[PDB]
């Protein structure tokens, strides 16, 4: 089990630093900070891209709320269904627990 934290910058000053402090404050290790330097030529979705292959069985993925996971398509729910099937959890600073309620009821 480990404390992985997903991050993504939105501003063009030092959002990666502010994000990391947000994941660490949430309970994430600096060594496990899969951030995303979106402040570039295009969106750098490499954090969850590598997180899907770096999380361990029974690991907790702490996500911060600075902008938004996805936008239109089920992106925020995509990596959530991928980790949910891998036996991994995803904590949310917005509440403290994971998506305890994401089905097509």
């Amino acid at each position: 089990m480990r404390l992985f934290g997903y991050a993504r910058v939105s501003t063009s000053q030092q959002s990666l630093d502010i994000q990391v402090r947000a994941l660490k404050d949430a309970g994430v290790k600096a060594n496990r900070i899969f951030t995303d330097k979106a402040s570039g030529s295009s969106s750098d979705r490499k954090g969850l891209d590598l997180l899907r292959m770096k999380v361990e069985e029974g690991d907790v993925i702490l996500v911060k709320k600075l902008d938004r996971l996805g936008r239109d398509t089920a992106d925020m729910i995509q990596l959530i269904k991928e980790f949910d099937a891998q036996g991994v959890s995803i904590r949310f600073i917005d509440d403290g627990i994971s998506t305890d309620g994401e089905m097509g009821k």
